[PDB]
This record gives structure tokens, sequence and C-alpha cells, in this order.
């Protein structure tokens, strides 16, 4: 895309969704109260895959990628545009799993990522991100920055 001025149309890189939009879409009112195996990432940012049945009943399905589901650098919001969410055990409001890509500590003083993964930083970082409340920490690879947990209910 945006190659040159004969074509200016865009559309969104990164954000990807399993099933499609499409098939989505298709699934009747009792289907579509129980979607399985829904992910939604961005290729660069991270991802999340439901782990239990979802209910998408009345979403607008093209406002789940980058609108209720955000993945910025070391950054997960979901929601974030919305004032209220669903009760825990309905809508997106289920058990998931989450990762997040890049995640380094930085260096205090020029905020660029330390890399290093035998540098100390790295065990102190992963002890922090066991604290993260409401949140249930698998893994941390200091070697590429990933970053993976569960959440009992993905939007409390």
């Amino acid at each position: 895309s945006l190659d040159g001025i004969d074509d200016l149309e865009f559309v969104d890189e990164n954000y990807y969704i399993s099933p499609s939009l499409d098939t989505l879409a298709t699934l009747s009112k009792y289907e579509i109260q129980k979607v399985e195996n829904l992910v939604v990432g961005n290729k660069q940012y991270g991802k999340i895959e439901f782990l239990d049945p979802v209910d998408l009943s009345d979403i607008p399905l093209g406002s789940i990628c980058d609108d209720l589901v955000v993945f910025q650098p070391m950054s997960v919001l979901l929601y974030n545009n919305s004032t209220n969410v669903p009760e825990k055990g309905k809508g997106l409001n289920v058990r998931a799993r989450i990762s997040c890509y890049n995640c380094y500590p930085l260096d205090k003083s020029t905020r660029k990522p330390i890399k290093d993964p035998n540098h100390r930083i790295m065990e102190r970082y992963s002890e922090k991100l066991k604290k993260i409340p409401h949140t249930h920490f698998e893994s941390y690879d200091p070697a590429s920055g990933t970053y993976c947990f569960t959440v009992d209910h993905a939007l409390e």
C-alpha cells in the first residue's frame, strides 16, 4: 500500500482475528454466543487467545481489532474506549492467555531497552511481572522479550 500517489488506499497492517470476521458474521445467534478459540492479535505487539467460549452477540465485529482489543508497545488495552464492560463470564470477559512482544526493562537514563539477556535486571523484571494484579504469570523470555500470562476474566 501507498507505494505511489496513483493509489492512496490503505488497510490496517498488523491486526488479525481468528476465526475471520467473515466466518464470525455468518454464525447463527446460537453459535455467535459460544465462539471457540477466538484469537485477536497485532503481529508487532501482542495477542490475546480466549481459552473459554466467547459470546460475541451484538458486538460490531469491526470494533474488535484496534478498538475493544489494542496492543501497543509494552501495552495491552482492553475495552479502553468503553465506559462499561460486561459481567464476569459474559462477552469477552472470560479466561484468556495474553502474549506481549518486545517487553524489556529500560535504561533509566535513556529509556532505551536493556536487551542483554544476562543482565541482572532481567530477573528483577520477571519478579515484578509475577506481581501484576489479576494476572497469572506463565513465562518471560529475556532474549525475545516475550511475556506470557493468563487472566481468569479478561476485562477485570
